[PDB]
This record gives C-alpha cells, sequence and structure tokens, in this order.
C-alpha cells in the first residue's frame, strides 16, 4: 500500500459529502447505491462514519463532469482517466470527480462505477496507488484487499 505524500489524513472521524450532480447514464439511486456502497467498504473496516449532505461545502463533493472542470487535473475524453480524488484537506482535497465520457453502469457492460467510486473514495481517505488490491492504478463477489485494509487502518486505525 501507499500514502499521499506528506501523509495526509482527515483528523476527525464523522465526515461529510454531497452529490453535486448526476451522469446521464443511470437513474439517480443507482449512482447513490454504487457512492452509498462505496462509503460502506471503507466505513465497515474504519472508525469512519459518513454523513450526507444536499447544501453547502462537504468534506468529499461528489461530481461528474468532462474535460476542463475547474481543477488542474482535465478529463481526456472516453477511455483513459476514468475517474480521480483528492488527498484529505480543505476545498478541494477529498473532492472525488467521475468521467462522464465514460458509460457509467450498474453491471460490467461499461465502467461499474461502485468500483471506480471505492477506489476513488481512497483517494479521497488518504490512500494512493498500491503494488499488488482495490487501490491498485488499473481497471478490472468483490471483497476489499489486505492491501488496502493496512493502509486505512495503519493511518486511522479499526472499528
Ligand atoms: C477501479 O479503480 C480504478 C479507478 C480509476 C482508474 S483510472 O481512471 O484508469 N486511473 C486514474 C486513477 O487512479 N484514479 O483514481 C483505475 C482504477
Ligand atoms: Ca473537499
Ligand atoms: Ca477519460
Ligand atoms: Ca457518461
Ligand atoms: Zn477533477
Ligand atoms: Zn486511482
Amino acid at each position: 500500500f501507499r500514502t499521499f505524500p506528506g501523509i495526509p489524513k482527515w483528523r476527525k472521524t464523522h465526515l461529510t459529502y454531497r452529490i453535486v450532480n448526476y451522469t446521464p447514464d443511470l437513474p439517480k439511486d443507482a449512482v447513490d447505491s454504487a457512492v452509498e456502497k462505496a462509503l460502506k467498504v471503507w466505513e465497515e473496516v474504519t472508525p469512519l462514519t459518513f454523513s450526507r449532505l444536499y447544501e453547502g461545502e462537504a468534506d468529499i463533493m461528489i461530481s461528474f463532469a468532462v474535460r476542463e472542470h475547474g481543477d488542474f487535473y482535465p478529463f481526456d475524453g472516453p477511455g483513459n482517466v476514468l475517474a480521480h480524488a483528492y488527498a484529505p484537506g480543505p476545498g478541494i482535497n477529498g473532492d472525488a470527480h467521475f468521467d462522464d465520457d465514460e458509460q457509467w453502469t450498474k453491471d460490467t457492460t461499461g465502467t461499474n462505477l461502485f468500483l471506480v467510486a471505492a477506489h476513488e473514495i481512497g483517494h479521497s481517505l488518504g490512500l494512493f496507488h498500491s503494488a499488488n488490491a482495490l487501490m491498485y492504478p488499473l481497471y478490472h463477489r468483490f471483497r476489499l484487499s489486505q492491501d488496502d485494509i493496512n493502509g486505512i487502518q495503519s493511518l486511522y486505525g479499526p472499528p
């Protein structure tokens, strides 16, 4: 496992998130389910408790965007970069973005939103790319690996 430069971590247990907008590809409940389920993957093996917000600035702002979208890492159309997220911190830090030129699916016939979001939320909680592993930098009965659990626990702690 690997962490971000300067070992950044959330300095609180209660974290908030907001889904700012939605992909055309799925219904909103399917997006909510994938994201909500993506947060539980990490919530289950840490003392972190997530809460949802509909107004205002949440810690983890979740949005779908294409090309240039307000940060130093513009998306690249279909394929290549599917999504990116930021390390723990204020502002853009902690936020997760999804490239809406990909075809986001409930299943595997396109790009699975749940799997990518789980990997993206890993970035939101301070995990960088692994060497084996959900945090491995390539998209390919799902379970969180020991290498993944090592990083989040040796940072926040166990439940
Ligand atoms: C399923 O987990 C992922 C998520 C995204 C990607 S990727 O978009 O191809 N690489 C960018 C990346 O590392 N985002 O966090 C690769 C694997
Ligand atoms: Ca943020
Ligand atoms: Ca892309
Ligand atoms: Ca799309
Ligand atoms: Zn972005
Ligand atoms: Zn990644």
